[PDB]
């Protein structure tokens, strides 16, 4: 314990933003969501991401949001993640 920083490679249609996130068992959905909008300039999102499987997952609630950060654990501390709107 505990977490270490993550990345999140978000991408917005053909623009990426790279969020470090430095202690991410103390970070909320919610903050990462707003950080995510205030970014892009998007009220309404949908967040997915990269899994094991290689298949784009939704991310929608906090929950999700803890299960995608154990992953990235395994994953050299990274996650990718695609935003739409609406
Ligand atoms: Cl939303």
């Amino acid at each position: 314990a505990m977490e270490p920083q993550v990345t999140l490679n978000v991408t917005f249609k053909n623009e990426i933003q790279s969020f470090l996130v430095s202690d991410p068992e103390n970070t909320t959905w919610a903050d990462i969501e707003a950080m995510v909008k205030v970014s892009f300039d998007l009220n309404t999102i949908q967040i997915k991401y990269l899994d094991e499987e290689n298949e784009e997952v939704s991310i929608n609630s906090q929950g999700e949001y803890e299960e995608a950060l154990k992953m990235a654990v395994k994953q050299g501390n990274q996650l990718q993640m695609q935003v739409h709107e609406g």
